[PDB]
C-alpha cells in the first residue's frame, strides 16, 4: 500500500535525483581524515585477526577488505576554511571554524569515485558498532512520548542498517569474474527475509523526502549571477516539487508527540550514533556512514523544528542549514532512492530464480 506509493514517486524521481547528486554542487563531501574513537584507537590503530572483516586467503591481496574500502585519493580534494560546505545556506548566495567543523585533516572527497558497495568489512567490530547504537536506544522515562521515541529511533538506525545490507549486496564483487554485480543470495539473507527491514528503509525514505518537502519553499538561492548554481537550485526543487504525498500527512517521527526534553534527547541520540561512526575502520564504509547519519540527524531537526514554527522562523531554520548538511540530507535521500530500485530490481532477479528450479 504506502511502499505502492512511495515505490511510484521514486520511479519517477530516480534518474532526475541520481543526476542531480552527480553535479559539482552536490558530489563532494567534506570528510576530517582524523578519526577520534573512544572505544579505541581509530587514527593508527590497526585491525588484526580479522576482526573487521566479514565471512579471503585464496584471494588477491587487491579484493582483501582494507582495499575494498579504501578511498581513491586520485578524486580528492583539499577543504580550506574558505569551503563553501560550512556556509549556511543564507551566505551562499571562519565560517568553517563557526560552526564547529574543527577537523585536523579535512578533506573533500568525491562521492562518485566514492560510492557505497561492499568491501567485506564486518566481523566483531562491525557488530560490535550496530550493537552499541541499537542499545543506545535510551530515553527519559516518564517523558510523553518515550515509547514512541524508541520505536522511531529504532526505525530510522534499522532503515540506515538496511540500505548499507542492500547497497552491499547490489554492488557486491564476484571474485571469480572479478566484476561488481548484483548478488541475490546475499540479498535474501539480509533483506529478503526480513520483511520489516524493507519496511523501515520506506520509513526513512518517507522521512527524508518529508524533511526535503518541507524546506523547499523556503531553500534560499545558491547564487544569483552563477548560471551553473542557478540551474542546480532548479534542478533541485524539479526533484523535490515529485515527492507529494498525502503520507505526509503522517507524523512520521512523532514530532507532535514527543516533549520539547524527547527531542534534543532524540536529537542528542543521533549526534553520538554520527559520533561512532569515527570508530568504523573501513574508510568508504565511516564516510557513508557519516553522511546518512548526519543526513538522518538533519532530517530530525526540520521536522521537530517546522512542525509548529511561522512562516518567519520556518526562512530561518531553513536558512541556517548548512551546505554540508543539505548534501548529506540528499546523498542520504539518494542511497534510499537506490536502495528501493534495488529491492525492486532484486523481487525481479527473485523471480526469475524459482523460475529457473
Ligand atoms: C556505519 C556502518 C557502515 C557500514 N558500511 C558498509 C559498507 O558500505 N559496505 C559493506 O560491505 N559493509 C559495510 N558495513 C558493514 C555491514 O553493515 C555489516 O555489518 C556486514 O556486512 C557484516 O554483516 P553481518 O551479517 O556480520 O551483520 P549485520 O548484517 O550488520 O548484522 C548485525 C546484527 O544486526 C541484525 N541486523 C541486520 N540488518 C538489520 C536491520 N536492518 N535491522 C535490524 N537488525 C539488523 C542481524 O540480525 C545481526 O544480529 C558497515 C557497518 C557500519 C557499522
Ligand atoms: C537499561 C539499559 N538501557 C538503557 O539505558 C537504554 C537502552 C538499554 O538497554
Amino acid at each position: 500500500g504506502s511502499f505502492n506509493e512511495l515505490n511510484a514517486i521514486n520511479e519517477n524521481i530516480r534518474d532526475d535525483l541520481s543526476a542531480l547528486l552527480k553535479s559539482d554542487f552536490f558530489k563532494y563531501f567534506r570528510l576530517d581524515l582524523y578519526k577520534q574513537c573512544s572505544f579505541w584507537d581509530a587514527n593508527d590503530g590497526l585491525c588484526l585477526n580479522r576482526a573487521c572483516s566479514v565471512d579471503w586467503d585464496t584471494l588477491p591481496e587487491y579484493w582483501q577488505p582494507e582495499i575494498l574500502g579504501s578511498f581513491n585519493n586520485d578524486t580528492m580534494k583539499e577543504a580550506d576554511d574558505s569551503d563553501d560546505e560550512c556556509k549556511f545556506l543564507d551566505q551562499l548566495a571562519n565560517y568553517c571554524d563557526v560552526n564547529d567543523f574543527n577537523g585536523k585533516n579535512a578533506v573533500l572527497i568525491d562521492l562518485t569515485a566514492n560510492p557505497e558497495r561492499f568491501t567485506g568489512y564486518g566481523g566483531k567490530q562491525a557488530g560490535q558498532i550496530w550493537s552499541t547504537i541499537y542499545q543506545d536506544n535510551c530515553f527519559t522515562i516518564g517523558e510523553t512520548g518515550e515509547s514512541l521515541a524508541k520505536d522511531a529511533f529504532y526505525r530510522l538506525v534499522s532503515g540506515f542498517h538496511a540500505s548499507i545490507g542492500t547497497h552491499l549486496s547490489k554492488e557486491y564483487l564476484n571474485t571469480k569474474t572479478g566484476k561488481w554485480e548484483p548478488n541475490l543470495d546475499l540479498f535474501m539473507a539480509r533483506i529478503g527475509n526480513f520483511p520489516d527491514r524493507v519496511t523501515n528503509m520506506y520509513f526513512n525514505y518517507a522521512v527524508v523526502a518529508k524533511a526535503l518537502w518541507k524546506i523547499q519553499p523556503y531553500l534560499p538561492e545558491f547564487s544569483f549571477a552563477d548560471l551553473v548554481n542557478k540551474e542546480i537550485k532548479n534542478k533541485m526543487d524539479n526533484v523535490i516539487s515529485q515527492l507529494d504525498t498525502k503520507i505526509f500527512n503522517e507524523d512520521l517521527v512523532f514530532a507532535n508527540d514527543l516533549s520539547l526534553t524527547l527531542k534534543d534527547e532524540f536529537r542528542s541520540r543521533f549526534k553520538n550514533v554520527t559520533k561512532i561512526m569515527d570508530c568504523v575502520q573501513c574508510d568508504r564504509c565511516r564516510l557513508w556512514g557519516k553522511i546518512q547519519t548526519t543526513g538522518y540527524a538533519t532530517a530530525l531537526k526540520i521536522l521537530f523544528e517546522i512542525n509548529d514554527a511561522d512562516e518567519f522562523t520556518k526562512q530561518h531554520i531553513v536558512g541556517k542549514l548548512t551546505k554540508y548538511e543539505l548534501i548529506a540530507l540528499l546523498q542520504t535521500f539518494g542511497r534510499l532512492s537506490e536502495s528501493i530500485e534495488s529491492v525492486n530490481m532484486f523481487e525481479k532477479m527473485y523471480g526469475k530464480r524459482l523460475l529457473e528450479r
